[PDB]
RNA sequence: CCCGGGGGCCGGGGGCGAUACUGCCGGGCUAGGGGGCGGGAGAGGCCGCCGGUACUCCGGGGGUAGGGGCGAAAUCCGUUAAU
């Protein structure tokens, strides 16, 4: 039998965070961040960091019962970057190799339907 | 240079003529303008009510120990449970 769940990915430009939950999302089976499996701060948003963090979390997911999951990839949406960072693709690649059965893949980046004033003033982030 | 004569010295007033244009008075028009009627267009304004995601914070549940940020860090947030 297949027990289903959700692989939530947070792929910003500074890290990557993979929490695996049940279908309702109320219960977390595994959660690994990039810095949790990476030697230094500079290597957190690397795809290599995601690929280790992806396989490390999914290994716990299989050990704790979960055997098939969907993937919901996201970036920091709204007043930030509206697409997943440079580690989300590597994260899902290690997910497929981990033995999990893959369901649907969705982008759930929170899109503002207008917005709020974002940082960095008005001249820009180099002036 | 002096003498003689004509003109001008840009104007004022008088009389007699013309009425093309301007002016005034009278009559009449609709071409400029304004006032209308009809169906539509418009982030035009003021007021009232409602919504959409996003965000931040607060309360509770899951789960450990990182998160955040950078060129790289650090400050900072986090073991009174964070992301
Ligand atoms: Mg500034
Ligand atoms: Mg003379
Ligand atoms: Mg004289």
């Amino acid at each position: 039998k297949l027990r289903w769940g959700i692989a939530w990915i947070y792929s910003s430009s500074n890290n990557t965070i993979i929490t695996i939950t049940d279908l309702t999302g109320a219960e977390t089976v595994a959660r690994v961040s990039g810095g949790m499996v990476v030697r230094a701060d500079k290597d957190k948003p690397s795809p290599w960091a995601a690929m280790q963090a992806a396989y490390k979390a999914a290994q716990l997911a299989l050990a704790r019962g979960i055997n098939a999951v969907h993937i919901k990839v996201r970036g920091p949406g709204g007043y930030g970057m509206k697409v997943p960072g440079p580690g989300a693709s590597a994260a899902i690649r290690a997910l497929a190799r981990s033995g999990l059965v893959i369901g649907r893949i969705e982008d759930v980046t929170p899109i503002p339907h207008x917005t709020i004033r974002p940082p960095s003033g008005r001249k820009g982030r180099r002036v």
